[PDB]
Formats: C-alpha cells, structure tokens, sequence
C-alpha cells in the first residue's frame, strides 16, 4: 500500500473490509490462469490489443533531433488507454460476483470506459458525474447513455470530480457486498494505485518488445502526460529496472505553472490525504486543463514516489503548447490525438530537438482527439 | 474491365491516357515485393491491422439463434475500413511519382481518409466536395482541415457530388502527370474497382484466417452494408469461390423501399452509366437519375459498384435493404448490449444480421462486417 511516503488506505472503517476483500480476490485472480485467459482475450478480440508502435518519420524529419516514436493507445476500443484498466476491472467485479459497476468520471471519458466495459460483461453501471462536468461534456453524457449506464448528476458541493468521488464512495459503502467501485487512474486507497498500474502494464510491456523490434534497443527518453497518472505508470513500469532509460511525466501547465489555472499537482501541489490516499493535491484547490482529462486536482502516488527518488522527472505544458502540438501532429502524420496526448507530443517535440538523430523517443499517445473537435474548433 | 456485362470505362478520350498510366503503374506494383512490404508496414504500425474479429456472445445470446462475429474495422485508424484504400492508393500515386492526391467526398468520410493517408506520406491533398455537402457536414471540412488539405467548395451546378466528380476529373485530366485521383468506392472507370477491391480484401483475408481460427470452419453467412460497395467486397472477395459460404450485401432502406427516399440501387435502381461505368443507379420514371437518401451519410449514395451488380446477376451474392428505423434500433442496440457504438453504415449490416440470425440455427454463423465506429454519428443520433 505504501510507495516510500505516499499512498495508503485512508477510509472510514465499514470500507476496510471491503477493500482487504478486493486485495485478496486480486491475489488470488492476478496469477489465475482463467482470469488471464479471459482478460487477454476480450483485450484482444474486444480491444484490439495489442496496438503498435509508429515512427513518426516525418514530425521527427521537422524537428531534426531524436526519433519520435508513438504508442497508440488511440487506437484502442474507445479511443483512450482507459480501457486497458475498465476491462480488467469489470472482469475481476464480474469474478467476484458482483452485478453492479459505480464509478467517477469529470471528463466522462473514464465514464465511457467503465460504460463500455460494463455494458460487454452484462453488468449495470451507475456513473456519479459533477453537475458542473455534466453540462461540459454533454456527449460523453449522451455515450455513456448509448451504452446503457445510468448518468447520475451529483448535485453537492462544487458539483465537480472532487464531489463525485465523495458520492461514489458513500454509495460503494452501502452497496459493496454485490457493486465493484472502478477507479479510472492510479489513485485511490489501497489496492486501487496498485491494481490499475498493473492493468495499464500490458503498454509498457507492448512498447519495450516493439522498439526492440524496431530499433535494437530500449529508449532514451518515455514522455506521457499526467493526470491521475495511469497512461503514464502502464508505459513506465516495465521500464522502472531498465537504468538508463529517462521517464518523463507530462502534467498540465494550464494558463501558466504561475497562473493559478493549471492541474500541475507534482509540480506546484502540497503533499495530503484525499481519496483515500496520501499524495500531491492543488491547495483543496480547483484545477484547470483545455485537456478534459488532466483536471484531477491529484495525481497517484507511485508518481510522487518516483519523482521523490528521482527516477521520473515531471514537467507541465501550457494549454497554447498543447494546442499547438494537437495540430502540428494531425497535419504532420495524420494522426489527431487527444488534448491530453497533445501534452506529451509538446514536451517530446521540446525535448527531441536538443538531442541528437541517433536517440530515440517513445511518447504515449494515450488516446484520440475525435472527442476534443469542438474545443480546439472554439480554442 | 468488367465483371460479367458490368464496369468498363466510359470516359473522355482526355481520360483515357491517365487510366492506361494508372492501370500500367498498378499492374506492375501490385505484386511488388517492395510495394506490398510498405503497405502492410503503413497498414500495420499506422493504421493498427489486423483487426478483430469479436464474437458477440450477449447479442448472440439475446437473439437466440446463429452466433453473430463482428469483424472490427470500427477499430482501425481513423474509425473506418476506408483507410485501407486511402492508404493503398497513396502509396501506389507515391511509387508512380506523384506529389499530390485529389479526391470527391460526399459525406466527408472518403475525404477524411484521404487527407489522414496524404498527410502520412507528405502529399498534398485537394479535396472537391460540393457546397451543399459542406454545409451538412462540418466536422469532416474541420478534421480535413486539421489533417492539412485543402477542401474546395463546388458552388457550381447542383453543389453536390456530381458537381464536385466533374470538378476533379477536370483537375486530373490537367495535372495527372503529378496527381493521383483517389477514389473512395468500388466505382469509377477501370481500373477504379478492381483497385479500391483489392485494397479492401485485407478485410476478407483476416476475416478467413481468424473465423477458420475461432471456430474451424468458414462462416454460413457474411453481411456488409452496400453504399458505393467497397466493405463489402472486401470482405466478400476472399470468399467468393467458398461455395457455400452465403453473402448478404445490406442497403439503405431509408424511409422504405416504396416511399422514394432511400439507396437502395441494386434493389430498386436500374442499369445506366455515369462516374465512368456501367452498373446500377436509382431513376426516375421518366428515366433520369435521381436522388438516394439513407441516416447513414456513406450509404446516401445514388449508385453501387458494378461487381455487386454482376454478383447480384448471377446470384452469388443476395442483396437486401434495411431502414433508417431498423439501423437506428440496431445502433442502440450493439452499443448496449456489446458496448460498441457502430457507425451508422454498418448499423444497416448489424440489423439485418439480427433479423437472419433469428431464424438459424445456435451452432451457425454469421460474420458482420463492422465497417466502422459510431463516434462520427452521434450528432444525428442525438436529434433522431
Ligand atoms: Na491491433
Ligand atoms: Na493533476
Ligand atoms: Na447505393
């Protein structure tokens, strides 16, 4: 439960049982064979697992420095990485016995993850959504409708992410005994960090077999962008042991790491209980992003501890950068991708021009940018 | 050049040339070791091929009859099997030394892909699209825009498809030297849908391969929904000398097939010729081509390629339509009980396959082609 300082179980009593009952069926189904027979085959035959990794030949031509690789997770049933995590969840709930799915969403896109999932396992899925996000994100509302979860508006509070979570967490504690709480990133109590890193890992593991493929050898540099830090940890982990290999986390610079409008938690956040868990949160302070998804004013606390002990460095880019990069890559080669991605490819375009042509780049390409026409039309 | 008494290439002499060049080029670099080689490493890398082939186990289930396999062009870039020949035919107009594609689009869909593809190789991409259709299609003009073409409004004529054909045959006919005309059905003047068939039969040959894996026979029935026909084929050809393999091609029903507004050529059109060939398209009484409509903007096409029409002659291939009404039940349907929101084209495809499966047996099967994702639609959705 503890990564060096950061991480924990900090819940009420009546949700220690429950969650020691999620850890002991994860031990038990992580190393099942019918569990991992299951789980690979929806992701491959559902998903399209696994996705491939593309040399970005010509915006690595325009910059003139490194190779850019991309890992495309936009190519994923659904558009996002989310998935990955939505999928092995909902299999472990539907293993467990349980007959109900709940969960949070601010962008709607884990909404949409978990509506899917749900929907293929035959579960029910109840989504608690800010009333703020509701109005915000009025297709991903309409998908996950289309898909059959129930939109539930939380009406309390700020009627943002922060008061969905608190609504989620007060329904799981009544409901538990047949409803599967499924976080969407690396955050949470215990086993929450844990279990979603390992459901995102299949990426890393793809990537680290692909670029050997490719190129004969591990990268020098993996950019993904933060939010929560899920797309992130599933690239990083296989490659934690690998010395040499640089980690670079993406977190949203906003309006300016100055500005008071961005969701930079490592970077500008203060170390705190909130959701059950000990890490950096904006201080309780609202977060900003054009990028729906990295407005979680948190971030997981594998990532405190990897930036504590210097393994990953963490950086922000603006919202204009972002932007920017949303267009450079959609003209260069063909490829939209999601504002959140369009952080990562910002930073690795920075990044790949002081380094030399013979380095190599992997950046996560953690989903598409179909959802985001309308804001970059507007922005 | 035809496929029984249907295709050719009824063109201006002007016409004549680039097509020889175009089929010389394409004769010669089809069985390329280095052509093919790119192909499949774009296909692969890029475009994320192979698809899925997914057993729909809840939908199956629900119908209770024939097991219902979904195969996932919804999953390849872009959302759409039209990539797969944008892609072949950038390639092919890269090889043959051509800097530039240009392209008709209707719904915007075809001009997506092309603009996706041009964008992958450095090619610059003019895409003519009548003005009537820019209008109703807005986000496509925005994603091709993004994507780095340029579309070109046709505000002459009827500011339509045809308006914007007549535009960008006038533009090959000059600038065919370094220019490729890329096409986006299995329609046009030889060598046009051999070509665009050829590049979508990577659908078909998966599909063999991994229904042969999956349940250690071929499938009893294959349906794809039939705009222009180039899902279709692709998915049909590598099964057309499987004789007891049954094919379905599904088309837009509309409103009804006795109402006038629908797109249904095969069933309710009759022979003629426009676009270069010789096949089926919706007429008049007084025998003038006239208006199709579908919900689905790749279906809403007056025409259909013409070896769907000589698959249709001698009875290979049965050819049915579906309504918007049915389409959109469906739509609704997959996305709840599989947790795929399909496009509204192969919406078409997945009712008619629900409606078949019914009156088959459990241990029969049905493959669907699933020719694209519903993301694109859910406007439409949304207001109907
Ligand atoms: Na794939
Ligand atoms: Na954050
Ligand atoms: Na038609």
């Amino acid at each position: 439960m503890w990564f060096g300082e950061f991480g924990g179980q900090y819940v009420p009593e009546t949700l220690v049982g429950p969650l020691k009952e999620l850890e002991k069926a994860y031990k038990r189904f992580k190393d099942d064979e019918e569990f991992n027979r299951q789980l690979n085959y929806y992701l491959k035959t559902w998903a399209g697992r696994p996705t491939p990794l593309y040399y970005a030949k010509r915006l690595t031509e325009k910059i003139g420095g490194a190779k850019v690789y991309l890992k495309r997770e936009d190519l994923v049933h659904g558009g996002a990485h989310k998935t990955n995590n939505a999928i092995g969840q909902a299999l472990l709930a539907k293993l467990m016995g349980k007959t109900r799915l709940i969960a949070e969403t601010g962008a709607g896109q884990h909404g949409v993850a978990t509506a899917m999932a749900g929907a293929l396992l035959g579960m029910k899925v109840d989504i608690y959504m800010g009333a703020e996000d509701v109005e915000r994100q009025k297709m991903n509302v309409f998908r996950m409708k289309l898909l059959g979860a129930n939109v539930i508006p939380v009406n309390s509070g700020s009627r943002t992410l922060k008061d969905a979570i608190n609504e989620a967490l007060r329904d799981w504690v009544a409901t538990f005994e047949y409803t599967h709480y499924l976080i969407g990133s690396v955050v949470g109590p215990h086993p929450y960090p844990t279990i979603v890193r390992d459901f995102q890992s299949v990426i890393g593991r793809e990537a680290k077999a692909q670029i050997l493929e490719a190129e004969g050898q591990l990268p020098d540099v993996i950019v993904a962008c933060v939010g929560g830090g899920s797309n992130a940890m599933g690239i990083f982990y296989p490659f934690v042991n690998d010395k040499k290999v640089k980690l670079v986390g993406v977190e949203a610079g906003g309006k300016g790491l100055e500005s008071g409008k961005h969701s930079a938690s490592l970077n500008a956040g203060q170390v705190g209980v909130s959701h059950g868990m000990l890490s950096y949160f904006l201080q309780i302070k609202p977060s900003h992003s054009i990028a729906p998804g990295l407005d979680y004013p948190g971030v997981g606390p594998e990532h405190a501890y990897l930036k504590k002990i210097q393994r990953a460095e963490y950086v922000a880019v603006t919202d204009e950068e972002a932007l920017k990069a949303f267009h450079e890559l959609s003209r260069t080669e063909g490829i939209i991708p999601a504002l959140e991605s369009a952080h990562a490819v910002a930073y690795a375009m920075k990044l790949a021009k002081e380094m030399s042509r013979d380095e190599i780049i992997i950046v996560n390409l953690s989903g598409r940018g179909d959802k985001d026409l309308d804001i970059v039309l507007k922005a």
